[PDB]
């Protein structure tokens, strides 16, 4: 018997461009997409749960490639500052006075029920303290990909680059055979990682068959500077060393000439486009249209919440669409259909796992959210794929499921407790100001 | 006795950058902000209502410089054109088929139920129909200003120029004396109004004493046709015209040298940004922080909602904040406290009210929003300027109050029915869509 059968009033499949079913429903049965049908022959099929969702729209869930979770506790506490000010004079003083495991939890909690809520199912997440993450993860539901940050100066966490993987790895090893947790290795950029560094972390991740994560070419200066003290740009240095690759998953790729861009098609890394860091750090606007017509899997992350300061997809895929038009001023630059695919099945090329999700397809895994579009700010509803890119917010994502399980419905949290998350964020509050 | 009484945990108040109130209340009376005072003290003074609204802000309702809230019937009907192709071949289109008096009225008051949700107490519109507006305006009780659209080229609504300014000024003549609505002259655009309109439009303006709302420097093709067709830029063809003065609020403003902005500067007239059209439509980024910085009054408005396609002004403050930045590279280009100002006080500064409304500042009109900071989207709540410019949303918004008359109260909309609202949408999606 299935277990679950949804009907809605329209599905955007993101197989195709532009492809939205009406009045269909979807089938899951072992937490996979089993069947897509006129919603007519459905009644006519038995199922553990039925739902009818009438004048909402179906889609692949949200996927944030780009995520440092645990940072919701520093929400705002660092605005008008660029990049490099900002990490050493705001966030890593205050990380290094509040940064341990139960930060990282409570945070990365915080940051999850924020994720669900605005119909994030996956998070490509950066940060330390990975086993606290990790926990996090299971006790979400969320598709969770924890980043080991890896750094050379010492910090609570760890002492020197060594230890950052020598403790990811031994944190690794206490979760394995989990279906929806998968540690990735994490350097954290060009600036703060040396060529050994590097290259071990290569090595480490063929070994382990890991992803690499990392924030490359954010910057004008980390790109300049690169080339007094390293002799060529980040991209170039990295190729030497080994790092691109179908692995890497590059977040932001800001600065990037036209060499840069077929070297990251000839070596099918992806990028992790973060349009509001971007604005918010005054960093610039990634040419994330040329990535795209040269092949490269481009998708979304929101960076973490001192830099955005919101975890919403479905705001950040409309900014990079607004973004690309302007920059490029052209207004055919990242339609709706395109944006819609950076925000879902790119993220999952980015991962490895497009196969498994990404798209709403028979086979696929049932990660899946429900808009509800009978409200003010979407009606009236004419073209689905339209609103959910320039009209519709978070707040009208009404279900979501990973796996075929449901991580929210109407709007409750079902896996985590919404006033415990409200709870530790004002423990953190006091704490910090204290 | 007072009418009302509202204690919140913080109080935007508009007045200096930066002030913030903790744990006051705003006592309420003849429409008018009559006390500010210590929560404490407010419990000993006698009120028809009292309010408490604990982990909420209030600040001044959000003045929305530049709408065509009719346009919000025709939501994602245009994607993927720059302006003159999407006038030309899909907008005028659209409209010739479907404007009249009853869409008006159905799409203004579908517009004020998404605005009013939003935290928007002043719309200055700008349409055709212009009674059905005024209409709509004094149903909702939005702080109202009508723009009474002036072209060239006969439409349903008028035959020629003086045709839409005699039935503008006719249906202006039925609604005097009428506090919160206000009708202007709204020659489109130089590329529509010829020299001869724009000067019947300085005289009539002066004499009947009304602001006048045009779209300005939209694109670097109007600017550079001017030249070729009037051989200047418009600005300069429009200060040769008489039409540079306070009384003009000039929409879009995007494509500006440096001479402009002092011209601007000069005749003190104001500008409305509207960062997410001039995005969508690829037109480019507005030099408002130039402008800003010459003494120029810089409001935000949504434009319409075909190219938006939201009305939703938090996250219009929010796109100028981030725009300005990216745009001149320097992230100290409007801080929170700035963005703020332009999405309130410089508003009214446009419309000629700032002694009115626009800060929270007993005398002025109790033109008020609360948002309920107690959600995961703005936890923890450190720096309420900071989280209502870069996380918090349209959904936070609680209660609105105009002249101390609410129109929502915990999201129930008090003037409009959100179900007639709905209702009248999809009627006209059918309608459209036939
Ligand atoms: O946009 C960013 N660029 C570079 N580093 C960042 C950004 N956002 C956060 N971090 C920092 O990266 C580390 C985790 O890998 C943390 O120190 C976090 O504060
Ligand atoms: O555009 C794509 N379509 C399908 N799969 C893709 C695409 N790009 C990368 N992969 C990757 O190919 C493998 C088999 O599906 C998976 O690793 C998937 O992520
Ligand atoms: O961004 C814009 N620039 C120029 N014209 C516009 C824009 N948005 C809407 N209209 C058009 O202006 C008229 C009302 O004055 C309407 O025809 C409307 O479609
Ligand atoms: O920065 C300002 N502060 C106060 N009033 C202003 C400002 N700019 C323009 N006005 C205008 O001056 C008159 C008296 O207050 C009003 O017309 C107001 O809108
Ligand atoms: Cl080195
Ligand atoms: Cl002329």
């Amino acid at each position: 018997r299935y277990e679950k059968i949804i009907s809605a009033r329209w599905i955007i499949t993101v197989e195709t461009d532009g492809e939205v079913l009406e009045n269909h429903a979807i089938a899951i049965r072992d937490g996979k997409i089993a069947a897509i049908i006129p919603a007519a022959d459905a009644a006519g099929l038995e199922a553990d749960e039925r739902l009818e969702l009438p004048d909402h729209v179906l889609m692949p869930g949200l996927i944030n490639l780009h995520g440092h979770s645990a940072m919701s506790l520093l929400r705002g506490l660092a605005d008008d500052k660029a990049l490099m000010d900002w990490l050493t004079n705001y966030i890593w003083p205050t990380e290094g006075k509040h940064v341990h495991d139960d930060f990282v939890f409570d945070g990365s909690l915080l940051a999850m029920g924020e994720m669900i809520r605005g119909g994030t199912t996956t998070i490509n997440d950066m940060y330390f303290y990975n086993a606290a993450v990790a926990r996090a993860g299971l006790a979400s539901g969320m598709r969770t990909f924890v980043g080991c940050s890896i750094l050379e100066f010492p910090t609570n966490y760890a002492s020197n680059a060594d230890d950052y993987i020598a403790k990811g790895m031994a944190e690794r090893s206490q979760f394995l055979g989990e279906d929806l947790l998968t540690f990735t290795l994490a350097p954290h950029a060009p600036y703060t990682v040396s060529d050994d560094t590097f290259r071990k972390v290569v090595t480490l991740a063929e070994q382990e068959d890991m992803l690499i994560h990392c924030h490359i070419h954010e910057t004008a200066d980390e790109v300049n500077n690169s080339v007094k003290e390293h002799g060529q740009r980040p991209l170039a240095r990295l190729q030497r060393l080994g790092l691109l690759s179908p692995r890497l998953v590059a977040a932001h790729m800001v600065h990037l000439n036209d060499a840069e861009v077929e070297l990251a098609a000839r070596h099918g890394l992806s990028t992790a486009h973060n349009p509001a860091s971007n604005m918010k750090l005054a960093s610039g606007i990634s040419p994330v249209s040329k990535l795209m017509d040269a092949g490269v899997a481009v998708g979304i992350g929101t960076d973490g919440a001192a830099s955005n300061n919101k975890l919403d997809m479905l705001a950040e895929t409309r900014l990079a669409a607004l973004l690309a038009k302007v920059g490029t001023l052209d207004p055919t630059s990242v339609p709706a259909a395109a944006a819609i695919r950076m925000a879902t099945l790119n993220g999952a090329r980015a991962l490895g796992i497009a196969d498994k999700v990404g798209s709403v397809k028979v086979g696929k895994q049932a990660d899946l959210i429900a808009l509800d579009l009978a409200q003010l700010e979407t009606a009236p509803a004419f073209d689905p794929i339209s609103h959910v890119v320039y009209a519709a917010g978070r707040e009208q994502v009404s279900h979501v499921w990973v796996k075929g399980r449901a991580l929210m419905r109407e709007r409750k949290l079902t896996t985590l407790d919404e006033s415990d998350l409200k709870a530790r964020a004002g423990d953190w509050r006091n704490r910090i100001l204290a």
